[PDB]
């Protein structure tokens, strides 16, 4: 509360360190669905039923330009990104495993690094 705080966590490496997950994240073999937005004129049904398309692209450029505040928000689009593909995909397809394989990758990086 007002002058009560817990011991200040060094965050001056999470924007390197989100950076290289990210990269690692990029250079799977199974991320060829995620690299770039979901073309909305291309894929019928897709504009209408996924409200916020996230990719790996577009958390590239939010992460370079200072548009995350905290550690917590660039996991919430990174798992966005999963979320949406499980909302579309049948699990039994190509792109719903890439998903739950990309997602499984994620969160041991995710605890390795910051817990």
């Amino acid at each position: 509360s007002m002058s009560v705080k817990k011991p200040k966590r060094d965050d001056s490496k999470d924007l390197a360190l989100c950076s290289m997950i990210l990269t690692e994240m990029e250079t799977h073999e199974d991320a060829w669905p995620f690299l770039l937005p979901v073309n909305l004129k291309l894929v019928p049904g897709y504009k209408k039923v996924i409200k916020k398309p996230m990719d790996f692209s577009t958390i590239r450029e939010k992460l370079s330009s200072g548009q995350y505040p905290n550690l917590e928000t660039f996991a919430l689009d990174v798992r966005l990104v999963f979320d949406n593909c499980e909302t579309f995909n049948e699990d039994d397809s190509d792109i719903g495993r890439a998903g739950h394989n990309m997602r499984k990758y994620f969160e041991k990086k995710w605890t390795d690094t910051f817990k």
